[PDB]
């Protein structure tokens, strides 16, 4: 099941029951993924979108479909594709969770500041939905974190994991290429039984995406 907006720039795909993947296209047409979690107590998103226009539209779209409000959003790192609509979240009473590092880099990049509440390992529970945020170390960026849904064994790798047809690591000006490999290793050592892994850009895959990325980093 895929729900799209009129322009075709924003789509929502269902991984299963309460887990959907949201994708938006930014102009430069670059796609970026995040998650939408339908819980008994509001909608929880993993990352926003490129800017406030797309983010506001993404939000008013999932709130319309699920007839609930987006209560929280987990920002995986301080780049436009993840923290682009931080302003939109803050004026709608939506909590923008992030590590302290992500929060400071956000301000350094001219974005409004998120909560900076996530520690290296943080477990959040929204209704019956369980979420785990993990900072594996420096990789795509210095602050990048991954998200893990223990009930589905779904891992949101974010820009730290490349899709299967991506042969380019992407922007490495802010990246730590040498440490990237160790950081993926920490994710692999931490989560032994992964089912699906969502890349920052691209189709949902499996742990083979982490191996693929380690290959690109060699
Ligand atoms: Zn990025
Ligand atoms: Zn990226």
């Amino acid at each position: 099941t895929v729900i799209k907006n009129e322009t075709g720039t924003i789509s929502i795909s269902q991984l299963n029951k309460n887990v959907w993947v949201h994708t938006e296209l930014g102009s430069f047409a670059v796609p970026s993924n995040g998650l939408v979690l339908n819980t008994s107590k509001g909608l929880v998103l993993v990352d926003s979108s490129w800017d406030d226009k797309l983010t506001k539209e993404l939000i008013e779209m999932v709130e319309k479909k699920f007839q609930k409000r987006v209560t929280d959003v987990i920002i995986t790192h301080a780049h436009a594709d993840c923290i682009g609509g931080i302003k939109t979240l803050k004026e709608r009473g939506i909590k923008a969770h992030s590590t302290a590092l992500t929060a400071e880099l956000a301000k350094k990049n001219g974005y409004e500041e998120p909560l900076g509440d996530l520690q290296t390992v943080t477990n959040l529970k929204f209704g019956n939905m369980k979420v785990e945020t993990f900072y594996p170390g420096k990789g795509h960026t210095e602050d990048n974190i991954v998200v893990w849904l223990p009930q589905y064994n779904i891992l949101v790798g974010g820009c730290l994991v490349k899709s299967t047809s991506a042969k380019d690591l992407g922007n490495v000006a802010d990246a730590y290429v040498n440490e990237w490999s160790t950081s993926i290793e920490n994710v692999l050592k931490r989560y032994r039984n992964i089912n699906a892994v969502v890349p920052g850009h691209g189709e949902v895959g499996d742990k083979g995406l982490l191996l693929h990325t380690l290959d690109l980093l060699k």
